[PDB]
């Protein structure tokens, strides 16, 4: 009674997919809800628009579309689907998890599914729990989406980050490779970080003093931005290494869109080349949270600046204070 | 990232749990809803459950859960990879439980993240960090299940308020030389959603009252019907991906959804008479995904079963979904 021996294998990145609001949003309209200039919002920040889910856009809807391109560029049916993984921070239902209803509408009824909350390092977290899926032998097929609606945990009239978060989604399937297509994650935190970036109050105090009411996202920008300096550059490189790659070999390098600055600053003390692709897509999608590297990633791979089977270094960090990031193969454009 | 890093086989190394220091018998619930004892005991086995208080908070439930796995583990939060914490009662969407537990811990090399899938939480988790530990890319992982039930539940509706209870349970996994933990089953049917979900979410309590705090509402008979045609057969499945028939069976640990599904799932799943079954329920109530880990650490702490003996672990609910996997179980402490 020692259990059975399941026969694992290799796993890797298939298809993925995207959902991008309709509603685009310049730092010109967004400085009619804050005293700022389009000018502040691009020099300090990068973006020069972002996209806003209206009311219809919710986390479920974006999710299920983003899937769908998934499935589609991995070819995979939503039958053939073992598990469902779908990062979120931004969802006001408790129960049941939002994982369910999105494979429940994808028609993967073979499904099962958690929902997986770890800020922006949610996508690099769901990513490697089905990596680690499919190569135990236990599963074939994995989806994994993160779909955000950060406008609904943000004060838009708070010149704060009221400039800063976007909208929209991302998702992966990963699934069977004759080869390691999807390296060892990297993961770390912060303690004394949790003052860096929390919730201006829990919805149990709204309901208890409505003064302090609806949560959302208060930052000390300069602790993190440190942070994301001092400790993502260092995660940055251990992705790297763990998966037994160089700098040199990369042909992407997809980190959160959390600032094209601090994204200047990592391509800067990681030594990337000029030849491997960066994602910058904030600039005109904003900061979409943990759906910022499934956005990028979807984008990256769709564009053909890139070839498949090429090494790309994926890293998401924020909240808490905790990185997660891996270095994968791209898949093929579709 | 191509490169072949090397796996190992994992199991259960300790279990832990914090039980709320207040009892409420049925007699007290029904001071606060129009009921009898007789008819709550008949109907669901109960008989007293643990309601927390309020400086028993879920990430002071969590820590003290993880101490006790920690403690009976021999294990350093220093060594400690990974903090998954699965809960569905968080109204803090942000930072992660899981960092915050992680750092009040002492682990502060490790990585982590919230986990949300109703009553099947706790058996995803495992399956995730035994699936961590296997792949090589962790060594040990802390698993930690904290609920207050009782904040999504009203107290004074006749429907489940005495079905629910409060408390913590965590497990911490690491090597072995014999894979200790079995491939984990889950799945959905999701066309009851209906079934099984909140009153409203934050969203629509921001806009209205009365429509009050989301609470818990869900339709008994739908639910056990459900759980008992669709979770006895992924019982026996969870067996058979093991290499397990009932018989070799030591116990058996069912979320505790209440004692008359259970004793169904007992008899239509054949478990022979030489199985110790969970029946926490009966003075612990129903603690969501808190209810195995629970169940787990009292079975493990008993003395009633020794180390290495196989058991089930089957968490099911919303919405509607289950996880489950057999197990080696832990050498009872001392
Ligand atoms: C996943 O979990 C989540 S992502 C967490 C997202 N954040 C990051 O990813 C990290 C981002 N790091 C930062 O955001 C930086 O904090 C900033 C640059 C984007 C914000 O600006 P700064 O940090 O440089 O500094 P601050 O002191 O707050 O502002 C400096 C002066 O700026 C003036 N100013 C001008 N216009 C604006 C507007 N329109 N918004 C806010 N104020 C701006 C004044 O704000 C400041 O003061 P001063 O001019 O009197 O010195
Ligand atoms: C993890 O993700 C989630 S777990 C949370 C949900 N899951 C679980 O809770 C476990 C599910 N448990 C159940 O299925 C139970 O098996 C129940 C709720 C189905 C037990 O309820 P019953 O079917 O036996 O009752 P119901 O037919 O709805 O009502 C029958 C009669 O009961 C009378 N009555 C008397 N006292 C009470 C009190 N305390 N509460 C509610 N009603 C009571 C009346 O209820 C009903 O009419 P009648 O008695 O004249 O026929």
């Amino acid at each position: 009674p020692g259990l059975r021996v399941p026969e694992r294998r290799f796993s890797r990145v298939l298809g993925v997919g995207s959902y991008r609001p309709r509603r685009e949003v310049s730092n010109k309209e967004v400085c009619t809800w804050i005293d700022s200039t389009e000018e502040w919002i691009e020099t300090r920040t990068g973006i020069r628009s972002r996209r806003i889910a209206e009311p219809d856009e919710t986390i479920q809807v974006m999710g299920v579309a983003a899937s769908r391109r998934a499935l589609e560029h991995a070819g995979v049916d939503p039958a053939e689907i073992d598990l469902v993984v779908v990062s979120t921070m931004t969802n006001f239902v408790h129960t049941p998890p939002l994982s369910v209803a999105i494979a429940h509408e994808l028609g993967a009824d073979n499904a099962g599914g958690f929902d997986l909350s770890a800020a922006c390092a949610g996508f690099c977290h769901a990513l490697s729990i089905a990596a680690d899926a499919v190569e135990s032998g236990g599963s074939r097929h994995v989806l994994v989406v993160a779909t955000e609606r950060m406008t609904d945990v943000i004060d838009l009239a708070d010149r704060s980050l009221s400039f800063l978060f976007g909208d929209g989604a991302g998702a992966a399937v990963v699934g069977p490779s004759d080869v390691p297509g999807i390296g060892p994650v990297v993961r770390g935190i912060d303690g004394t970080g949790l003052g860096s970036l929390h919730m201006s109050s829990s919805w149990d105090q709204y309901v208890e003093d409505p003064s302090v009411g609806r949560p959302a996202l208060v930052m000390d920008g300069k602790r993190v931005f440190r942070w994301a300096v001092a400790d993502v550059v260092p995660a940055a490189r251990e992705a790297l290494e763990v998966a037994g790659l160089t700098v040199g070999d990369l042909v992407a390098f997809v980190p959160h869109q959390a600032n094209l600055r601090i994204i200047d600053v990592l391509v800067d003390r990681l030594g990337v080349p000029e030849h491997v692709v960066v994602s910058r897509d904030a600039e005109d999608t904003g900061n979409t949270s943990s759906a910022s590297v499934a956005l990028a990633l979807d984008r990256l791979v769709r564009s053909g600046a890139v070839p498949g089977g090429g090494p790309a270094l994926m890293i998401g960090f924020g909240a808490g204070l905790s990185y997660a990031g891996q270095a994968l193969l791209l898949p093929d454009p579709p």
